[PDB]
């Protein structure tokens, strides 16, 4: 066990899914996954792990921001021996032409938090996903018959950010999407080898705004976590 | 409703107590409020509202980290009328002469976060508690025959510190206790006018080490709540 | 002798009361110790000690900003056994509610210094008074009828600063009184051991031109040097 | 014409291969283009426009570091109509597994410079390539049986370096080689809306000595322009 | 009169001396001044006015630091028609070839305090002293055949400083010597529109601790005053 | 031969002349030189070695940016026995009164470069040239009439920058030229123990945008080379 997960290594996957509500974890497990087993519980961030397709697969929540995933993912690579992780959230958009609902891939992720410029020796790290894991979702996308746009995410730490000109900045640097975990996880994935990947859903326009419907909204997350699941079958080859 | 909390002004109490593991909230509610309701359950961080002697209190978990308390906290204040937050919660220790169990007051918070950074046009912002928060708890603990320590506790993004030096920098400076969200919580009460507290109880020694009994655990904990909520009812005089 | 004291261990108190101005020093030491001897004048900056309702006490200025006092307080606390330093000074407000004449009291010290940084490894170290001074300051003025704040002073730099932006982000968040002292000397407090404590009396405004007597100023700088001295003979008890 | 580049709009092609040696822009053409004229000599800064297989490239050198680059990719981009830059460059290696005369992708690139700081608010920009950009790069390797890793550049200021320190920690978070352009290129790109893509050679190895022929070398960096060069026949279908 | 000077325009000469202590302002006009009159002594930061060859001249002290001697030199300037400043200080050595009672001329300061980051926007200020100034000086001292170093001093906000290491990076940049306000007092005089240089004499070393006599401090102490006031006399023609 | 230049020890004078522009190298080599030969050609940066009135002399380009120029004042001054360089380069100014073909000598150079805080632990390092080579072509230009004003440059990372405010700052701070290199050359003087000078001629105004004639242009970039070749000669003598 470690201090965040009372779990046994052998319990989880080498692929995890992590959306970042815990709720959402046990959806996933029973909507998506066959003979799914409970392999945490503690801090009521449920765990699951079953198989997609005959391929075993974890599921588990991460918490909100940098600080809460970077310390189930550390866990997970260094004692669960996780080779994957991939989040699958929801992100508001700054792009005029990026819009609600559309899926997000997050090839790189920016940051305002301080903990990459803390293992970086106060340079620049550049926060990235494992290209095949980026590839594999743009592919399985495609064969779902979904256009997945793929660039560079914001990881925000203040969800309310007193400095309105950063959403300005992002946009006029092409960020698709922000959320709140990417540049943490990867991050983190590079620490401690292994490979990670952020997909988001467009959930909120900082511009526009402009709102969807519960069952528009079910629909897309299942989306997501269809483009998520079939996208490790790739990688698998 | 809020973003994270699908309640209405009056669901909250204006002083709310908030434990990082979401589970503890219902412990709390269970335990030492009478009259308990349900406020909210979004992303399973339920919280609950009920008396304390006569007197209205909340309770919900804040989640892991500066930025996920940061998002509770800001919420409560400003569309709920919270006037007064205190963290119930757990430290690790630097110092010898801190021991295992002991109850540990941030009239300070350090960070290696860069939140208060953002907010204060990067100068240093002492993230501070409302003083006599601290004092009704120090003197709501003496009244309960227990000896609380008063200082700076060190607010951390990463519990997985890849800086281990920081430890011995920490305990050079007199830190009292190292945990994950005093800073990020002060700044917030001071960017929208509240007033806050952190509380915790020593869970760890980041040198001794030396562990505790599941019973001493629980009695520590409900020390720590007694002293919260006794401190309260001080403040209300 | 230290390079900038010419005394000897026994020559001060262990608790110094200190105003930037070393002609204040020797105002303080006339009008409220019997018995007072000078004890330095190196740099003309006056130090004496004396007894105040019996007890051994010592001020002495600490010159203009963070540089000047760090000297003087390190080589006390380091050199000549000093446990205590009270700052006794002026500050501007920036607050509509805090009015000229009001007692500040600094539990925490805000900066645009560096010093700090340079301390803590880069990080946010919280620059904060010793908890039992302030209460025993608190508890002081209380007895003599008179309001104390407790809040964040904000120790500047530059006294005539560039950044006239800066005023409105310390009203933002709080701060009591712009000062130029308190953070070094609360840094120093840390780095050596020892306890520090900043009050001050508002003695301008941003906003503005309220103004009062000189009989009403000297009256109020004569309470705080009261509640500073009264405030010793608590802690001692 | 542009301050450093003597041409007019149309001089160009769409995508610019370019190398940081102009001699080596000279050798690129006169090697794999039909018709190549010269374009540009200011600064003796060499360029070419001709065709791979009757598709209009040009190649052209940037000179060392992320200032000199800076200034070549900007004008290119903005004044000549410009939308995809592919560096051709060579690496250093921190990494045992990767071998001199691999062929290494930046899908992100670190950086030590403040030039993106600059751009981004003092925030961390994560330099990126275009993604399809990577992959028609990958593709095309795939197609000459040509291993290519894909990860993180680290784009250096200084070649003769004070700081060794930097290599381990490169080395820890996975960087796959050293050169001196990528960040500065990448960022370029996001400010102006257009698209970018480095490939490199490892060249050296800081652990060391491993060495090969000249043929060999020259055969691997024939092979990474070939890779340049069909990526763009890729991207063009 | 200004907040810290308690004076007129026409009290100060267009060129005021300015050593850190007050009472070798004093000394200074009592040796090498005729007709002195004191024309502040608010602070006991002691200034004096009177003629040397015939030249009218003023000597302050500017008390220890960068904020304390940047309020003097301000004053001086926006409101006494100051029009060079020439800091006449004490300092210590790094290089093993600087020795006791060396004069040194710093034609730059380098500081680590963040003032100057301040004024300009976090870049690097190279904190300058006058040209002419620095020129006059030099030819002062050939003429005296005092020997005379010019270069780097480092202005340090920590007298006291935790950063042992920071003196070793010092010594390899070659700073001459270590004192607390030249590049405050270079930055006010860029801001403020008007000349600066500062003369030091080496009165510690950093390394050796080594010692002087009564009599050598203040002939050499002379020497640097020599040297100042006959470098007025060469500006003026 | 060092990584960068294809010459061996004793194929450049003690003292290189450079611009950034290697056919500005040629030009100089072939219009003040006599003997000249060609010593480099690696990337095309050509050097030259002949004789100026009988005096060895080098000159050779350096690239645009500090990371260009940093590897080759490094390499010269470590493998040649480079003892002085001299930048002679172009700038854009600030000021209004500093006019086109100006003639401007850095005693000092701000910069936006991250290179000297790599050096000095995050301090402020000021980049000064040597005393002795400024006041040399000071004389040299007295000797020629030409005038020329002496102070500090700016070396830019982005000769497009993002951040136009910042030339106010500039401006304010009294910036006599910005261009690209003299911070970086000042810093690896420092570093590897040699000596330089930045002398720059107005190319173009930063605010006008105004324009000169080719005639005007190299008799005025003559001006400065005849400066620097004639203070070669006095720092001889």
């Amino acid at each position: 066990a470690t201090p965040h997960i009372n779990a046994e290594m052998g319990d989880f996957a080498d692929v995890v899914l992590m959306p970042g509500d815990p709720l959402r974890a046990k959806y996933i497990a029973e909507t998506f996954l066959e003979d799914a087993r409970e392999v945490n519980n503690v801090r009521g961030m449920l765990g699951f792990t079953g198989t997609y397709k005959g391929r075993k697969i974890s599921v588990m929540g991460h918490g909100m921001g940098i600080p809460s995933c970077s310390i189930y993912t550390k866990e997970l690579i260094t004692d669960f021996g996780v080779k994957k992780i991939i989040r699958v959230g929801s992100c508001g958009a700054v792009l005029p032409h990026v819009k609600l609902r559309d899926v997000v891939i997050g090839m790189g992720a920016c940051t305002d938090s301080k903990v990459n410029r803390i293992r970086f020796k106060d340079h620049d790290f550049a926060a990235i996903a494992d290209f095949d894991m980026v590839r594999n979702a743009v592919d399985a996308a495609k064969a779902l018959g979904i256009d997945a746009r793929v660039g560079n995410l914001f990881s925000a730490d203040l969800f309310y950010s007193p400095d309105g000109e950063m959403f300005d900045v992002m946009e006029k640097y092409g960020i698709l999407g922000v959320e709140m975990e990417a540049a943490g996880i990867y991050g983190v994935a590079a620490e401690f080898g292994a490979k990670a990947l952020t997909i988001c859903t467009v959930s909120d326009h900082i511009r526009t705004h402009e709102q969807t419907t519960a069952a528009e909204r079910q629909t897309t997350f299942n989306d997501m976590i269809k483009i998520a699941l079939e996208s490790v079958l790739l990688g698998d080859k």
